[PDB]
Protein backbone atom coordinates (compact mmCIF):
# COMPACT_ATOMS: atom_id res chain seq x y z
CA UNK A 1 0.00 0.00 0.00
CA UNK A 2 1.38 3.28 -1.32
CA UNK A 3 0.50 5.93 1.32
CA UNK A 4 1.54 9.62 1.66
CA UNK A 5 0.60 12.12 5.11
CA UNK A 6 1.44 14.94 6.50
CA UNK A 7 -0.11 17.32 8.91
CA UNK A 8 0.68 21.30 10.62
CA UNK A 9 -0.67 22.10 13.55
CA UNK A 10 0.41 25.37 12.81
CA UNK A 11 2.71 27.18 10.36
CA UNK A 12 6.24 28.32 10.19
CA UNK A 13 8.69 30.06 7.96
CA UNK A 14 10.83 28.75 5.72
CA UNK A 15 9.34 25.23 6.09
CA UNK A 16 10.94 23.39 2.76
CA UNK A 17 7.80 20.97 3.06
CA UNK A 18 5.47 23.77 1.73
CA UNK A 19 5.73 26.15 -1.69
CA UNK A 20 4.28 29.29 -1.54
CA UNK A 21 3.10 30.96 -4.56
CA UNK A 22 1.92 34.60 -4.94
CA UNK A 23 0.78 36.69 -1.98
CA UNK A 24 0.91 33.46 0.57
CA UNK A 25 2.52 33.92 3.33
CA UNK A 26 3.55 32.44 7.04
CA UNK A 27 3.43 34.91 9.88
CA UNK A 28 6.14 34.81 12.79
CA UNK A 29 2.47 34.18 14.80
CA UNK A 30 1.95 30.43 12.98
CA UNK A 31 -0.67 31.54 10.54
CA UNK A 32 -0.73 30.92 6.66
CA UNK A 33 -2.16 34.18 4.83
CA UNK A 34 -3.19 33.30 1.14
CA UNK A 35 -3.56 36.74 0.29
CA UNK A 36 -2.36 40.07 1.26
CA UNK A 37 -2.95 42.02 4.22
CA UNK A 38 -1.50 45.58 4.36
CA UNK A 39 0.56 46.92 7.30
CA UNK A 40 -2.68 48.93 8.47
CA UNK A 41 -4.17 45.04 9.17
CA UNK A 42 -7.00 45.41 6.30
CA UNK A 43 -6.91 43.12 3.34
CA UNK A 44 -5.63 44.17 -0.17
CA UNK A 45 -7.88 43.94 -3.32
CA UNK A 46 -6.46 42.15 -6.11
CA UNK A 47 -4.19 39.91 -4.50
CA UNK A 48 -3.60 36.29 -5.52
CA UNK A 49 -2.16 33.18 -3.51
CA UNK A 50 -1.38 29.25 -3.08
CA UNK A 51 0.48 26.99 -1.11
CA UNK A 52 1.67 23.47 -2.41
CA UNK A 53 2.17 20.32 -0.43
CA UNK A 54 6.34 20.59 -2.01
CA UNK A 55 5.80 16.54 -3.22
CA UNK A 56 3.29 14.94 -5.57
CA UNK A 57 0.52 12.29 -4.65
CA UNK A 58 0.21 9.42 -6.33
CA UNK A 59 -3.50 9.93 -6.23
CA UNK A 60 -4.50 6.45 -9.01
CA UNK A 61 -2.22 4.27 -10.91
CA UNK A 62 -3.42 2.65 -14.41
CA UNK A 63 -1.17 -0.46 -14.97
CA UNK A 64 -3.13 -1.89 -11.63
CA UNK A 65 -5.84 -0.34 -12.16
CA UNK A 66 -6.55 1.63 -8.56
CA UNK A 67 -7.76 4.71 -7.11
CA UNK A 68 -6.38 6.49 -3.57
CA UNK A 69 -8.57 7.00 -0.85
CA UNK A 70 -8.10 10.49 0.61
CA UNK A 71 -8.68 12.99 3.55
CA UNK A 72 -7.85 16.19 3.98
CA UNK A 73 -8.53 18.75 7.25
CA UNK A 74 -7.47 22.49 7.83
CA UNK A 75 -9.23 25.12 9.93
CA UNK A 76 -9.17 29.00 8.92
CA UNK A 77 -11.23 32.15 8.67
CA UNK A 78 -12.36 34.64 6.60
CA UNK A 79 -12.86 38.25 7.93
CA UNK A 80 -15.00 40.67 5.75
CA UNK A 81 -14.37 43.95 7.35
CA UNK A 82 -15.24 46.77 4.51
CA UNK A 83 -19.22 47.75 3.87
CA UNK A 84 -18.75 48.08 0.57
CA UNK A 85 -18.17 47.01 -2.01
CA UNK A 86 -18.87 43.42 -1.33
CA UNK A 87 -16.44 40.79 -0.31
CA UNK A 88 -14.82 39.10 -2.69
CA UNK A 89 -13.37 36.15 -3.68
CA UNK A 90 -12.76 32.99 -1.73
CA UNK A 91 -10.46 30.28 -1.20
CA UNK A 92 -10.20 26.80 -2.52
CA UNK A 93 -8.55 23.14 -2.01
CA UNK A 94 -7.59 21.46 -4.66
CA UNK A 95 -6.17 18.87 -6.41
CA UNK A 96 -4.49 19.13 -10.16
CA UNK A 97 -0.91 18.57 -12.38
CA UNK A 98 2.12 18.71 -10.65
CA UNK A 99 4.87 21.59 -11.16
CA UNK A 100 1.45 24.23 -11.33
CA UNK A 101 1.59 28.13 -11.25
CA UNK A 102 -0.59 30.10 -10.41
CA UNK A 103 -3.97 30.93 -12.79
CA UNK A 104 -6.19 33.44 -13.07
CA UNK A 105 -7.09 35.21 -9.66
CA UNK A 106 -11.07 36.47 -8.85
CA UNK A 107 -13.35 34.37 -9.31
CA UNK A 108 -11.35 31.84 -10.93
CA UNK A 109 -9.31 31.84 -7.78
CA UNK A 110 -6.26 31.27 -8.88
CA UNK A 111 -6.90 27.68 -10.31
CA UNK A 112 -8.69 28.37 -13.49
CA UNK A 113 -8.29 30.55 -16.94
CA UNK A 114 -12.09 30.91 -17.07
CA UNK A 115 -15.40 29.72 -16.98
CA UNK A 116 -15.12 27.11 -19.23
CA UNK A 117 -15.75 23.25 -18.83
CA UNK A 118 -12.37 21.71 -20.09
CA UNK A 119 -11.09 18.17 -19.14
CA UNK A 120 -7.98 19.39 -19.75
CA UNK A 121 -7.52 21.04 -16.50
CA UNK A 122 -7.68 18.07 -14.92
CA UNK A 123 -8.56 19.72 -12.00
CA UNK A 124 -10.76 18.78 -8.89
CA UNK A 125 -11.62 21.42 -6.12
CA UNK A 126 -13.91 22.24 -3.12
CA UNK A 127 -14.51 25.74 -2.97
CA UNK A 128 -15.60 27.97 -0.26
CA UNK A 129 -17.27 30.94 -2.42
CA UNK A 130 -17.87 34.47 -1.31
CA UNK A 131 -18.88 36.21 -4.34
CA UNK A 132 -21.37 35.33 -6.73
CA UNK A 133 -20.13 36.04 -10.33
CA UNK A 134 -22.66 34.88 -13.30
CA UNK A 135 -21.33 31.50 -13.24
CA UNK A 136 -22.41 31.38 -9.60
CA UNK A 137 -25.80 30.36 -7.96
CA UNK A 138 -27.32 33.34 -5.99
CA UNK A 139 -26.40 32.75 -2.65
CA UNK A 140 -23.08 33.18 -0.74
CA UNK A 141 -21.25 32.17 0.48
CA UNK A 142 -21.23 28.78 -0.89
CA UNK A 143 -19.45 25.37 -0.64
CA UNK A 144 -19.00 23.63 -4.00
CA UNK A 145 -17.17 21.20 -5.48
CA UNK A 146 -15.46 21.94 -8.87
CA UNK A 147 -14.22 19.34 -11.67
CA UNK A 148 -12.54 20.61 -14.58
CA UNK A 149 -14.60 23.75 -14.30
CA UNK A 150 -15.60 26.63 -12.14
CA UNK A 151 -19.40 25.93 -12.49
CA UNK A 152 -19.50 24.14 -9.68
CA UNK A 153 -20.98 20.76 -9.83
CA UNK A 154 -22.94 21.11 -6.72
CA UNK A 155 -23.70 23.85 -4.19
CA UNK A 156 -24.01 24.41 -0.50
CA UNK A 157 -25.05 27.72 0.61
CA UNK A 158 -23.57 28.63 4.18
CA UNK A 159 -23.43 31.45 6.79
CA UNK A 160 -20.24 32.79 7.13
CA UNK A 161 -19.59 33.77 10.72
CA UNK A 162 -17.44 36.80 10.07
CA UNK A 163 -13.76 36.54 11.68
CA UNK A 164 -14.36 32.93 12.90
CA UNK A 165 -12.41 29.74 12.32
CA UNK A 166 -14.21 27.03 10.47
CA UNK A 167 -12.95 23.44 10.80
CA UNK A 168 -13.02 21.47 6.92
CA UNK A 169 -13.09 18.11 6.70
CA UNK A 170 -12.87 16.61 3.26
CA UNK A 171 -12.98 12.96 2.85
CA UNK A 172 -12.86 10.57 -0.65
CA UNK A 173 -13.79 7.00 -0.66
CA UNK A 174 -12.38 5.62 -3.92
CA UNK A 175 -15.15 2.52 -3.14
CA UNK A 176 -18.02 4.44 -3.66
CA UNK A 177 -16.19 7.35 -5.47
CA UNK A 178 -17.85 10.01 -3.01
CA UNK A 179 -16.34 13.21 -2.12
CA UNK A 180 -18.04 14.01 1.19
CA UNK A 181 -16.99 17.66 3.07
CA UNK A 182 -17.96 19.12 6.13
CA UNK A 183 -17.80 22.45 7.20
CA UNK A 184 -17.87 23.84 11.13
CA UNK A 185 -17.75 26.54 12.89
CA UNK A 186 -17.08 25.75 16.67
CA UNK A 187 -17.72 29.22 17.89
CA UNK A 188 -21.90 28.99 16.69
CA UNK A 189 -22.27 25.19 16.55
CA UNK A 190 -23.12 25.83 12.77
CA UNK A 191 -22.82 22.64 10.30
CA UNK A 192 -22.78 22.32 6.77
CA UNK A 193 -22.50 19.43 4.60
CA UNK A 194 -22.38 18.54 0.99
CA UNK A 195 -21.59 15.27 -1.16
CA UNK A 196 -21.23 14.13 -4.79
CA UNK A 197 -19.86 11.39 -6.71
CA UNK A 198 -16.86 11.97 -8.22
CA UNK A 199 -14.87 9.69 -10.37
CA UNK A 200 -11.39 10.69 -9.93
CA UNK A 201 -9.68 8.52 -12.07
CA UNK A 202 -11.34 10.44 -15.03
CA UNK A 203 -10.16 13.54 -13.56
CA UNK A 204 -7.01 13.92 -12.26
CA UNK A 205 -3.85 12.67 -13.41
CA UNK A 206 -1.90 10.16 -11.59
CA UNK A 207 0.24 11.91 -9.88
CA UNK A 208 -0.94 15.47 -8.57
CA UNK A 209 -0.24 18.42 -6.33
CA UNK A 210 -3.04 18.98 -3.69
CA UNK A 211 -3.29 22.59 -1.85
CA UNK A 212 -5.01 25.67 -0.99
CA UNK A 213 -5.46 29.03 -3.21
CA UNK A 214 -7.30 32.17 -2.48
CA UNK A 215 -7.92 35.43 -3.74
CA UNK A 216 -9.51 38.85 -3.14
CA UNK A 217 -11.58 41.63 -5.69
CA UNK A 218 -11.00 42.72 -8.95
CA UNK A 219 -11.29 46.63 -7.56
CA UNK A 220 -10.76 48.86 -4.14
CA UNK A 221 -11.60 47.32 -1.47
CA UNK A 222 -13.53 44.26 -2.45
CA UNK A 223 -11.47 42.37 -0.17
CA UNK A 224 -11.32 39.39 2.44
CA UNK A 225 -8.56 37.89 4.44
CA UNK A 226 -7.97 34.12 3.85
CA UNK A 227 -5.86 32.69 6.66
CA UNK A 228 -5.09 29.05 7.04
CA UNK A 229 -4.45 27.92 10.83
CA UNK A 230 -3.62 24.10 10.25
CA UNK A 231 -4.07 21.71 7.59
CA UNK A 232 -3.09 17.56 7.79
CA UNK A 233 -3.71 15.56 4.56
CA UNK A 234 -3.98 11.60 3.96
CA UNK A 235 -4.08 9.14 0.80
CA UNK A 236 -3.43 5.70 0.69
CA UNK A 237 -3.76 3.88 -2.90
CA UNK A 238 -4.13 0.15 -2.68
CA UNK A 239 -1.20 -2.09 -3.21
CA UNK B 1 -43.94 18.78 -3.67
CA UNK B 2 -44.72 17.60 -0.60
CA UNK B 3 -43.30 18.08 2.47
CA UNK B 4 -43.05 17.22 6.26
CA UNK B 5 -41.21 18.98 8.54
CA UNK B 6 -40.81 18.82 12.50
CA UNK B 7 -38.14 20.04 15.12
CA UNK B 8 -37.87 19.83 18.99
CA UNK B 9 -35.37 22.72 20.65
CA UNK B 10 -36.25 20.78 23.99
CA UNK B 11 -39.02 18.19 24.49
CA UNK B 12 -41.95 18.29 26.61
CA UNK B 13 -43.90 15.07 28.81
CA UNK B 14 -47.36 14.40 27.27
CA UNK B 15 -46.79 16.33 23.74
CA UNK B 16 -48.82 14.08 21.73
CA UNK B 17 -46.71 14.73 18.38
CA UNK B 18 -44.15 11.98 19.95
CA UNK B 19 -44.94 8.26 20.19
CA UNK B 20 -43.07 6.90 23.01
CA UNK B 21 -42.37 2.96 23.16
CA UNK B 22 -40.33 0.48 25.88
CA UNK B 23 -38.55 2.48 28.39
CA UNK B 24 -37.94 5.63 26.48
CA UNK B 25 -39.21 8.64 28.74
CA UNK B 26 -39.17 12.31 28.71
CA UNK B 27 -37.90 13.55 31.72
CA UNK B 28 -39.45 17.13 33.13
CA UNK B 29 -36.18 18.93 32.68
CA UNK B 30 -36.95 18.42 29.30
CA UNK B 31 -34.85 15.75 27.85
CA UNK B 32 -35.36 12.20 26.50
CA UNK B 33 -34.25 9.40 27.85
CA UNK B 34 -34.47 6.14 25.22
CA UNK B 35 -33.17 3.70 28.20
CA UNK B 36 -33.64 3.48 31.62
CA UNK B 37 -32.34 5.48 34.40
CA UNK B 38 -32.47 4.71 37.95
CA UNK B 39 -33.41 7.03 40.87
CA UNK B 40 -29.89 6.92 42.02
CA UNK B 41 -29.13 8.44 38.12
CA UNK B 42 -27.39 5.29 37.09
CA UNK B 43 -28.37 3.80 33.35
CA UNK B 44 -30.29 0.34 33.67
CA UNK B 45 -28.79 -2.48 31.86
CA UNK B 46 -31.90 -4.80 29.51
CA UNK B 47 -33.43 -1.53 28.89
CA UNK B 48 -35.14 -0.78 25.10
CA UNK B 49 -36.87 2.41 24.25
CA UNK B 50 -37.67 4.32 20.83
CA UNK B 51 -39.47 7.61 19.89
CA UNK B 52 -40.95 7.75 16.64
CA UNK B 53 -43.01 10.87 15.21
CA UNK B 54 -46.56 10.45 15.38
CA UNK B 55 -46.88 10.78 11.89
CA UNK B 56 -45.67 8.71 8.92
CA UNK B 57 -43.63 10.22 6.27
CA UNK B 58 -44.08 9.98 2.50
CA UNK B 59 -40.26 8.77 1.42
CA UNK B 60 -41.32 8.14 -2.12
CA UNK B 61 -44.28 7.64 -4.53
CA UNK B 62 -44.53 4.09 -7.12
CA UNK B 63 -47.05 6.04 -9.28
CA UNK B 64 -44.30 9.26 -10.10
CA UNK B 65 -41.27 6.91 -9.15
CA UNK B 66 -40.28 10.57 -7.18
CA UNK B 67 -37.76 9.70 -4.10
CA UNK B 68 -37.82 12.27 -1.14
CA UNK B 69 -34.86 13.94 -0.32
CA UNK B 70 -34.32 14.44 3.59
CA UNK B 71 -32.22 15.49 6.23
CA UNK B 72 -31.97 15.09 10.20
CA UNK B 73 -30.51 16.50 12.58
CA UNK B 74 -30.24 16.01 17.22
CA UNK B 75 -28.05 15.66 19.83
CA UNK B 76 -27.30 13.52 22.67
CA UNK B 77 -25.14 12.49 25.29
CA UNK B 78 -23.61 8.99 26.01
CA UNK B 79 -22.60 8.07 29.41
CA UNK B 80 -20.41 4.97 30.06
CA UNK B 81 -20.41 4.98 34.11
CA UNK B 82 -18.83 1.46 35.08
CA UNK B 83 -15.46 0.42 33.96
CA UNK B 84 -16.32 -3.49 33.54
CA UNK B 85 -18.34 -5.22 31.89
CA UNK B 86 -18.16 -3.44 28.71
CA UNK B 87 -21.21 -1.14 27.99
CA UNK B 88 -23.65 -1.53 25.37
CA UNK B 89 -25.23 -1.14 23.52
CA UNK B 90 -25.81 1.96 21.78
CA UNK B 91 -28.65 4.42 19.73
CA UNK B 92 -30.20 4.72 16.04
CA UNK B 93 -31.68 7.14 13.80
CA UNK B 94 -33.85 4.87 11.44
CA UNK B 95 -37.13 4.67 8.97
CA UNK B 96 -39.15 1.32 8.50
CA UNK B 97 -42.47 0.57 8.13
CA UNK B 98 -45.13 2.23 9.64
CA UNK B 99 -47.03 1.15 13.04
CA UNK B 100 -44.26 -0.81 14.15
CA UNK B 101 -43.39 -1.96 17.93
CA UNK B 102 -39.82 -2.04 19.32
CA UNK B 103 -38.30 -5.18 18.00
CA UNK B 104 -34.96 -7.17 19.22
CA UNK B 105 -32.87 -5.33 22.26
CA UNK B 106 -29.33 -5.34 23.21
CA UNK B 107 -27.41 -5.24 20.14
CA UNK B 108 -30.50 -5.42 17.62
CA UNK B 109 -30.64 -1.87 19.54
CA UNK B 110 -34.79 -2.50 18.76
CA UNK B 111 -35.30 -2.41 14.99
CA UNK B 112 -34.06 -5.47 14.17
CA UNK B 113 -35.30 -9.23 15.10
CA UNK B 114 -31.73 -10.94 14.38
CA UNK B 115 -28.51 -10.44 12.36
CA UNK B 116 -29.76 -11.49 8.81
CA UNK B 117 -29.61 -9.15 5.82
CA UNK B 118 -33.49 -9.51 4.81
CA UNK B 119 -35.14 -7.12 1.97
CA UNK B 120 -38.29 -7.46 4.37
CA UNK B 121 -37.11 -5.38 7.38
CA UNK B 122 -37.31 -2.50 5.29
CA UNK B 123 -35.77 -0.54 7.74
CA UNK B 124 -32.97 1.98 7.06
CA UNK B 125 -30.94 3.29 10.32
CA UNK B 126 -27.43 5.32 11.39
CA UNK B 127 -26.51 3.77 14.54
CA UNK B 128 -24.00 4.95 17.08
CA UNK B 129 -22.55 1.22 18.17
CA UNK B 130 -21.03 0.79 21.13
CA UNK B 131 -20.45 -2.82 21.90
CA UNK B 132 -19.09 -4.96 19.39
CA UNK B 133 -21.16 -8.25 18.70
CA UNK B 134 -19.84 -10.95 16.09
CA UNK B 135 -21.55 -9.00 13.22
CA UNK B 136 -19.11 -5.96 14.16
CA UNK B 137 -16.09 -4.67 13.12
CA UNK B 138 -13.74 -4.87 16.37
CA UNK B 139 -13.73 -1.53 17.08
CA UNK B 140 -16.40 0.51 19.00
CA UNK B 141 -18.03 2.93 19.22
CA UNK B 142 -18.41 3.05 15.68
CA UNK B 143 -20.99 5.14 13.34
CA UNK B 144 -23.03 2.17 10.55
CA UNK B 145 -25.55 2.68 7.94
CA UNK B 146 -27.36 0.14 8.08
CA UNK B 147 -29.79 -0.90 5.32
CA UNK B 148 -32.21 -3.91 6.10
CA UNK B 149 -29.55 -5.42 8.30
CA UNK B 150 -27.90 -4.80 11.82
CA UNK B 151 -24.66 -6.01 9.53
CA UNK B 152 -23.66 -2.57 8.63
CA UNK B 153 -22.66 -1.92 4.60
CA UNK B 154 -20.16 0.74 5.95
CA UNK B 155 -18.67 1.59 9.14
CA UNK B 156 -16.47 4.41 10.82
CA UNK B 157 -14.65 4.45 14.36
CA UNK B 158 -15.15 7.32 16.31
CA UNK B 159 -13.70 8.56 20.21
CA UNK B 160 -16.91 8.77 22.91
CA UNK B 161 -16.34 11.39 24.39
CA UNK B 162 -17.92 10.23 27.42
CA UNK B 163 -20.85 11.90 29.09
CA UNK B 164 -20.33 14.92 26.65
CA UNK B 165 -22.97 16.19 24.22
CA UNK B 166 -22.63 14.92 20.33
CA UNK B 167 -24.06 16.86 17.43
CA UNK B 168 -25.37 14.87 14.79
CA UNK B 169 -26.53 15.88 10.99
CA UNK B 170 -27.83 13.04 8.69
CA UNK B 171 -28.66 13.93 5.06
CA UNK B 172 -29.98 11.98 2.17
CA UNK B 173 -30.04 13.53 -1.47
CA UNK B 174 -32.18 11.47 -3.60
CA UNK B 175 -30.39 12.95 -7.08
CA UNK B 176 -27.23 11.43 -5.81
CA UNK B 177 -28.53 8.43 -3.61
CA UNK B 178 -26.10 9.67 -0.98
CA UNK B 179 -26.41 9.38 2.59
CA UNK B 180 -24.03 11.41 3.80
CA UNK B 181 -24.17 11.77 7.91
CA UNK B 182 -21.73 13.41 10.73
CA UNK B 183 -21.03 13.24 14.17
CA UNK B 184 -19.36 16.56 15.81
CA UNK B 185 -18.45 17.07 19.60
CA UNK B 186 -18.20 20.42 20.41
CA UNK B 187 -16.51 19.78 23.33
CA UNK B 188 -13.32 19.03 21.76
CA UNK B 189 -13.82 19.46 18.44
CA UNK B 190 -14.01 16.48 16.71
CA UNK B 191 -15.46 15.56 14.01
CA UNK B 192 -16.67 12.15 12.07
CA UNK B 193 -18.18 11.58 8.42
CA UNK B 194 -19.69 8.69 6.62
CA UNK B 195 -21.09 8.12 3.28
CA UNK B 196 -22.60 5.28 1.47
CA UNK B 197 -24.76 4.96 -1.61
CA UNK B 198 -28.69 4.06 -0.53
CA UNK B 199 -31.10 3.59 -2.92
CA UNK B 200 -34.05 4.65 -0.54
CA UNK B 201 -36.90 3.04 -3.05
CA UNK B 202 -35.49 -0.32 -3.43
CA UNK B 203 -35.34 -0.64 0.75
CA UNK B 204 -38.23 1.35 2.34
CA UNK B 205 -41.99 1.54 1.78
CA UNK B 206 -43.68 4.43 0.46
CA UNK B 207 -45.40 5.85 3.81
CA UNK B 208 -42.23 5.23 7.02
CA UNK B 209 -42.02 6.23 10.61
CA UNK B 210 -38.74 8.22 11.54
CA UNK B 211 -37.21 7.40 15.17
CA UNK B 212 -34.62 7.01 17.28
CA UNK B 213 -34.12 3.45 19.26
CA UNK B 214 -31.56 2.85 21.93
CA UNK B 215 -30.99 0.07 23.76
CA UNK B 216 -28.36 -1.39 27.29
CA UNK B 217 -26.59 -4.99 27.52
CA UNK B 218 -27.85 -8.18 28.24
CA UNK B 219 -25.90 -8.59 31.71
CA UNK B 220 -25.63 -6.66 35.13
CA UNK B 221 -24.10 -2.93 34.39
CA UNK B 222 -23.28 -3.41 30.61
CA UNK B 223 -25.08 0.05 30.60
CA UNK B 224 -24.77 3.02 29.42
CA UNK B 225 -26.90 6.46 29.13
CA UNK B 226 -28.93 7.25 25.64
CA UNK B 227 -30.10 10.56 25.88
CA UNK B 228 -31.49 13.22 23.33
CA UNK B 229 -31.78 16.91 23.48
CA UNK B 230 -33.21 18.04 20.39
CA UNK B 231 -33.92 16.60 17.07
CA UNK B 232 -35.59 17.94 14.17
CA UNK B 233 -36.32 16.71 10.31
CA UNK B 234 -37.48 17.28 7.27
CA UNK B 235 -38.22 16.02 3.63
CA UNK B 236 -39.12 17.09 0.38
CA UNK B 237 -41.06 14.79 -2.49
CA UNK B 238 -41.10 16.67 -5.17
CA UNK B 239 -44.95 16.76 -6.41
O1 LIG C 1 -16.12 43.44 -7.22
C1 LIG C 1 -15.54 42.17 -6.97
C2 LIG C 1 -15.73 41.26 -8.17
O2 LIG C 1 -15.18 41.95 -9.31
C3 LIG C 1 -15.42 41.25 -10.55
O3 LIG C 1 -14.87 42.00 -11.58
C4 LIG C 1 -15.60 43.18 -11.97
C5 LIG C 1 -14.85 44.44 -11.51
O4 LIG C 1 -14.86 44.51 -10.09
C6 LIG C 1 -15.50 45.70 -12.09
O5 LIG C 1 -14.71 46.84 -11.78
C7 LIG C 1 -15.63 45.57 -13.60
O6 LIG C 1 -14.38 45.41 -14.15
O7 LIG C 1 -16.40 44.42 -13.93
C8 LIG C 1 -15.78 43.18 -13.49
C9 LIG C 1 -16.69 42.06 -13.94
O8 LIG C 1 -16.16 41.41 -15.08
C10 LIG C 1 -14.75 39.86 -10.49
O9 LIG C 1 -15.04 39.14 -11.69
C11 LIG C 1 -15.27 39.08 -9.27
O10 LIG C 1 -14.59 37.84 -9.16
C12 LIG C 1 -15.06 39.90 -8.00
O11 LIG C 1 -13.67 40.10 -7.78
O1 LIG D 1 -22.48 -7.83 27.89
C1 LIG D 1 -23.17 -6.99 26.98
C2 LIG D 1 -23.47 -7.72 25.69
O2 LIG D 1 -24.19 -8.93 26.04
C3 LIG D 1 -24.42 -9.79 24.91
O3 LIG D 1 -25.08 -10.92 25.36
C4 LIG D 1 -24.27 -11.89 26.06
C5 LIG D 1 -24.61 -11.87 27.56
O4 LIG D 1 -24.21 -10.63 28.12
C6 LIG D 1 -23.90 -13.02 28.29
O5 LIG D 1 -24.32 -13.06 29.64
C7 LIG D 1 -24.23 -14.35 27.60
O6 LIG D 1 -25.60 -14.55 27.62
O7 LIG D 1 -23.81 -14.30 26.23
C8 LIG D 1 -24.49 -13.29 25.46
C9 LIG D 1 -23.94 -13.37 24.05
O8 LIG D 1 -24.84 -14.06 23.19
C10 LIG D 1 -25.28 -9.06 23.87
O9 LIG D 1 -25.43 -9.88 22.72
C11 LIG D 1 -24.62 -7.72 23.47
O10 LIG D 1 -25.49 -6.99 22.63
C12 LIG D 1 -24.30 -6.89 24.72
O11 LIG D 1 -25.52 -6.49 25.34
CA1 LIG E 1 -17.49 33.26 -7.21
CA1 LIG F 1 -23.08 -3.83 18.33
MN1 LIG G 1 -18.92 29.35 -6.79
MN1 LIG H 1 -22.45 -2.06 14.58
Amino acid sequence: VETISFSFSEFEPGNDNLTLQGAALITQSGVLQLTKINQNGMPAWDSTGRTLYAKPVHIWDMTTGTVASFETRFSFSIEQPYTRPLPADGLVFFMGPTKSKPAQGYGYLGIFNNSKQDNSYQTLGVEFDTFSNPWDPPQVPHIGIDVNSIRSIKTQPFQLDNGQVANVVIKYDASSKILHAVLVYPSSGAIYTIAEIVDVKQVLPEWVDVGLSGATGAQRDAAETHDVYSWSFQASLPE
